[PDB]
């Protein structure tokens, strides 16, 4: 129906707008200001002096790679969240909740969708960093010292398998804002309206799916169990972090995301 379609239409012009890399935009790089490939530490330290200069400025006083990596992998999340927050309203009837419904929804929601994105910028090799400007190998990352190598490859396997089932722009807007309009986050104040938002968005992805994908019977149901893979890939997220937390005292947590994780697993 136009009102359907037309809402598609919005949350995917709303998507463009507010997220700075998009899957036509990461591909275009990814195909070959190009990318400067990090695959080793060689190379990692000769990105970092030109892409993230101010962080290794400190001489002697500079932070461990790992710990640098990470730190970038976290400022990558928070500026991650401002865009979500600003998409976020383009959903219909979440500008209309309640403040603190708003605040839940987002910090639930905001690392499943990050992890969804994400796939966006991955290939079986490697992923775009630093606003399309790095490419950091998947080796690369596997290399570091634990507990820093065991970050990204889960999401790696994530990406890989939700990569081919080759959604496009226009169906993971949909699916973000599908992930954010959640009525089990705990915490909600007005469960019964978030759950018809969350019913509207849900039924404009599927009839989205049935039109752009008409190859794919299952793929409605497909991406329902994505969204519970990502919670379980959170909570996994979260229980790493908390490790690092305790016995990484180098690798500050902005205060941002220490928010976002309290009393969340
Ligand atoms: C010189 C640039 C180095 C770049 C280092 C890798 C950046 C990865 C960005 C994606 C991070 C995904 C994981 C987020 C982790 C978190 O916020 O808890």
């Amino acid at each position: 129906t136009a009102d359907l379609k037309s809402l598609a239409k919005r949350i995917y012009e709303a998507y463009l707008k507010n997220f700075n890399m998009n899957k036509v935009k990461a591909r275009v790089i990814l195909s070959g200001n190009p990318p400067f490939v990090i695959h080793d530490m060689e190379t990692l330290c000769m990105a970092e002096k030109t892409l993230v200069a101010k962080l290794v400025a400190n001489g002697i006083q500079n932070k461990e790679a790992e710990v640098r990596i990470f730190h970038c992998c976290q400022c990558t999340s928070v500026e991650t969240v401002t865009e979500l927050t600003e998409f976020a309203k383009a959903i219909p009837g979440f500008a209309n909740l309640d403040l603190n419904d708003q605040v839940t929804l987002l910090k639930y929601g905001v690392y499943e969708a990050i992890f969804a994105m994400l796939s966006s910028v991955m290939n079986k090799d490697g992923m775009l960093v630093a606003y399309g400007n790095g490419f950091i190998t998947r080796e690369f990352l596997k290399s570091l010292r634990k507990p820093f190598c065991d970050i990204m490859e889960p999401k790696f396997d994530f990406a890989m398998k939700f990569n081919a089932l080759e959604l496009d722009d226009s169906d993971i807007s949909l699916f973000v804002a599908a992930i954010i309009c959640c009525g089990d986050r705990p915490g909600l104040l007005n469960v019964g309206h978030i759950e018809k938002m969350q019913e509207g968005i849900v039924h404009v992805l599927r009839l989205h799916l049935q039109s752009n994908h008409p190859d794919d019977i299952f793929l409605f149901p497909k991406l329902l169990q994505k969204m519970a893979d990502l919670r379980q890939l959170v909570t996994e997220h979260a229980q790493l972090v908390q490790i690092i937390k305790k016995t990484e005292s180098d690798a500050a947590l902005h205060p941002l995301l220490q928010e976002i994780y309290r009393d969340m697993y």
